[PDB]
């Protein structure tokens, strides 16, 4: 109620929308309320009501997870929902602190059914097997469920998003194509062509991809296409660091941006992204006064 | 510029882990101190070095650049300037437009230490598409190399990605895909690539120079000097002028303690090869905040 108001003082830039929160509570608040409110318009317009909803890890996905429980005034039948992990942290022999078993209070919290409404990766395989299984399971989701309705992402200090880490063609041909070790690489013919064009040829919907030790060495993750295709797009950005990093991957994306390096632009580019922001007041004038 | 308290700070630089640290009190002591430090290793080096000819990798940026300036102000010790042999660490290629460059925007100190640049500096030839230009450079510096035995300083900064240089993490899929994959620049089959580590892969790459991407911003395509050059170098000085890049430094300690991947912490190799000094502002007693990783 002090919510609705809210998104309707949302502004609008370049193709994104921004909705602001005043402090971390707020931000919680009005992230959770925004998402059932996508949740309920999609699934209202949707013939059999069947929302398909990415998640993504992390404290600030988590505690806005946690609020979404206290949303009551927006009608949602969960039983409908289909929910799929859009990236994991690969770790086969301990499987505690993974994307998963740190939000699947979610899933009890709205009283999910998980084997016929949550998709997610067998993380008891080896990664060869674990890629290509979830591959073919969200290939077949969206095969049944036509595609992502609600894309619900972060980003990191390094402007990955999922885990697409820069540079994303390099990354997924160097650990899925090279030496055909996850997909055959004759159905692949990198030229030396933009990145941009490049990227365009990977196919798949789940790729095997890499980070440093210290943040799990081995990630799965949906596809950038996967993700640019979904009809929203929810970044949420809780902090100026957050804020600070959105507003100089805008002034260095200007020219000729390579979606390899700067992955949350092909989905703005993409249409309908919505980012929640906190940290700044009036951010969408300190965005304007760079164009 | 006081020569007298400057020698003495040479003389109290902290140790920790095989890192040597010099602490700057304010900007201004940074780069005095910086180019202090860079001219007495030049000056003590060509003592030791055959025929003088102390090999110094520079890279460019304003941070080096400040401290460039300063290289004319110390006086204090001699150094045979005719001997020096100087090399670019790397550079960023535009074919058509050169002003903004490494080599441009640093000329300024062969000029004032008075270098034949063509008997004493080896860098990148820009107007060369890019293929011959990573090609001729290679040459270059294995030639370098070959008459001046190793690198004997290199001057490094460090980005927020963690790259140095221009090795952009991840260092073995960024060189492999841009210079290997197609043969490109070098044989595809010169290279045996394994889905092993990726350390183990980098060890692969026997070349001196490749050619980097990056984003189009910062100016996409770039030369480098290999990783294996660097480390081989026989002082490393890293130019960390900010509590940004303090921060920065000290999450890739905190990060790199178990199973470092050298690929996304290129310094970490440095650091590991031994004789790395960073000079830093910004933050005080900053190895007591680095101390707690280790112990
Ligand atoms: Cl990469
Ligand atoms: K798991
Ligand atoms: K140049």
């Amino acid at each position: 109620q002090a919510l609705a108001k809210s998104l309707e003082q949302m502004n609008h830039l370049h193709n994104v929308k921004y909705l602001e929160a005043k402090d971390l509570t707020d931000f919680n608040q009005k992230s959770a309320y925004y998402i059932c409110h996508q949740i309920a318009e999609k699934q209202l317009s949707k013939e059999g009501g069947h929302v398909v909803i990415g998640l993504s890890g992390g404290k600030t996905p988590i505690d806005v997870y946690k609020n979404i429980a206290l949303v009551k005034d927006i009608k949602i039948d969960t039983s409908k929902l289909i929910f799929f992990i859009i990236d994991e942290r690969y770790k086969r022999d301990d499987h505690k602190f993974s994307n998963y078993n740190n939000i699947k209070f979610l899933f009890e919290s709205l009283k999910i059914n998980e084997k016929e409404q949550l998709y997610r990766p067998d993380t008891s395989k080896n990664i060869v097997e674990c890629v290509r299984d979830y591959n073919e399971k969200i290939k077949n989701m969206v095969k049944k469920y036509t595609k992502v309705d609600i894309a619900i992402l972060g980003m990191g200090s390094d402007f990955h998003i999922a885990s697409l880490f820069p540079n994303i063609f390099f990354n997924i041909y160097m650990n899925n194509y090279q030496n055909s070790y996850i997909y055959d690489e004759s159905s692949i013919k990198v030229a030396n062509t933009s990145d941009n064009d490049n990227l365009d040829l990977l196919k798949e919907y789940v790729y095997f991809t890499t980070t440093n030790n210290f943040d799990v060495r081995k990630r799965i993750t949906v596809s950038l296409d996967l993700l640019g295709n979904a009809s929203s797009k929810i970044f949420l950005l809780n902090s100026t660091d957050k804020l600070d990093l959105w507003k100089n991957m805008l002034l260095k994306s200007y020219v000729d941006v390579n979606y390899c390096l700067y992955p949350a632009v092909y989905l703005i580019d993409s249409m309908n992204t919505t980012v929640v922001t906190c940290g700044y007041t009036n951010y969408p004038q300190m965005l304007e006064d760079i164009y």
